[PDB]
């Protein structure tokens, strides 16, 4: 089973850090901000094997490259950046519009990353919940430089959302 996951969000939000942590179980803090690519991994989600494809985007034009490809989305902002949070809402609007225009119904997970920087929070967890509420998507706060298991969970949950 092949599952396409696309990761969207404003530059700086930690899209690649989250991807590399998922893939490698390590935090890599400087990763080419311009590099966009699809990363392949063999996963097991609910005792079921998956060929997972993770598209780590770097933005704007030809959004269909992910809009007509992904089976689920992660939309990422940083909890220490209002700017990032605001940009996250635009990606969710795009997902909504595309679904409306094409009938393509794809689940999304809203991610407030850099939970390790919670002391400099510009966005509350309650506000992330509210934003997810406006788009009917799931919501998680995560970090690329805490443990691996919580990052694995969100990626595997996108898989579960894609299978439902
Ligand atoms: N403190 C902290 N910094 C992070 C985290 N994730 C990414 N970063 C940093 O945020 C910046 C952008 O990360 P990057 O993965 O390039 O984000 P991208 O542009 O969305 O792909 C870099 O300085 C990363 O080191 C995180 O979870 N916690
Ligand atoms: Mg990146
Ligand atoms: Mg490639």
């Amino acid at each position: 089973l092949e599952v396409n996951l696309a990761i969207l969000g404003r530059r700086g939000a930690g899209k690649s850090a989250l991807t590399v942590k998922f893939l490698t179980k390590r935090f890599i803090s400087e990763y080419d901000p311009n590099l966009e690519d699809t990363y392949s991994s063999e996963e097991t989600v609910d005792h079921q094997p998956v060929h997972l494809r993770v598209m780590d985007t770097a933005d704007p034009r030809n959004c269909e490259r992910y809009l007509n490809w992904a089976h689920a989305f992660l939309v990422v902002y940083s909890v220490d950046s209002r700017q990032s949070f605001d940009s996250s809402s635009s990606y969710l609007e795009l997902l909504a519009l595309h679904a409306k225009e094409t009938q393509r119904s794809i689940p999304a997970l809203l991610l407030g990353n850099k939970l390790d920087m919670a002391q400099y929070r510009q966005v509350t967890k309650a506000e992330g919940v509210a934003l997810a509420g406006r788009f009917g998507c799931l919501f998680f706060e995560v970090s690329a430089c805490l443990d691996f298991e919580h990052v694995q969970h969100v990626f595997h949950e996108a898989v579960r959302e894609a299978r439902r």
